[PDB]
């Protein structure tokens, strides 16, 4: 099968902002070793996993993700509960918004990090 | 509980846009959020505070660019091997829920083979 390169999908994109590289290096590179890795070997299913990568690349963008932890930080705050900078929040925001980490596996997260005795 | 306004939230959005909207995006997030904790019997502020993470992401997904992209690659990966390709009422609904985890890969290949495929 043939696939798509990185400077091909930064292209893609480039045309669509007229309305990296980071990104799409990482991007097709999750794709190609997927497709690898798990014997994918049909092309709607190939295609269907461009899609999936490209979309959660793209779409949870930095904008997009730091919104969503702000809203839940700000919740929190107005609450009265103390909240604090952690390395982890950064990856438990694209996974949550993904559907990889349930909404009751992010609210124990927090929890664990602001929460009381 | 306190809950978020939709000023509140429209000032995080443009913050975070001016450094890297249409305010009824905002009001819809905010009662997606309160519809789910009054539903569902919710008194956790840590699960409040989840749900609004989750429906702030879900967004705030705009029919943009980034839409776009994620769909012209599947669809250029087929038409690069042999599958001819068209336009089809399906596909914005498509990317979307392949995003969020709502329509598993699985239903995205099964939707694309049986518009595309032979």
């Amino acid at each position: 099968m043939r696939h798509i390169s990185p400077e091909e999908l930064i292209a893609l994109h480039d045309a669509n902002i007229s309305r990296d590289p980071g990104r799409a290096e990482a991007i097709i590179g999750r794709v190609q070793a997927r497709v690898a890795y798990e014997e994918i070997t049909d092309l709607f299913e190939v295609s269907a996993t461009y899609l999936v990568a490209t979309a959660r690349g793209y779409i949870f963008n930095d904008a997009n993700k730091r919104t969503a932890l702000n809203s839940a930080l700000l919740f929190l705050r107005r609450n009265g509960v103390q909240v604090f900078d952690s390395p982890e929040l950064a990856d438990l925001t694209v996974g949550a918004a993904t559907g990889e980490i349930s909404v009751s596996s992010v609210a124990d997260t927090l929890r664990r990090l602001y929460g009381s005795a």
